[PDB]
């Protein structure tokens, strides 16, 4: 029979090398099943930037409100493995 990674949050079961997304509160992770006879699972953010309560894969773009609210910028998930974004108006 074979082996699985049992996943709390998506509640479903994967097989060895399945990679997939687990939502968990304000957060996306990236899982990968590893197994290794007790559903050992490797989840990442690193390569993902999480701000106002969104989840941005690198590359990835949202609008928001300027400060002063008078016009409105483009921001970009740059992440370089700390999350990390910049914004521009547009």
């Amino acid at each position: 029979a074979e082996e699985t990674c049992f996943d709390k949050y998506t509640g479903n079961t994967y097989r060895v090398g399945d990679t997939y997304e687990r939502p968990k509160d304000s957060m996306i992770w990236d899982c990968t099943c590893i197994g290794a006879g007790r559903g050992r699972i490797s989840c990442t953010i690193a390569n993902r930037c999480h701000e106002g309560g969104q989840s941005y894969k690198i590359g990835d773009t949202w609008r928001r409100p300027h400060e002063t609210g008078g016009y409105m910028l483009e921001c970009v998930c740059l992440g370089n493995g700390k999350g990390e974004w910049t914004c521009k108006p547009i």
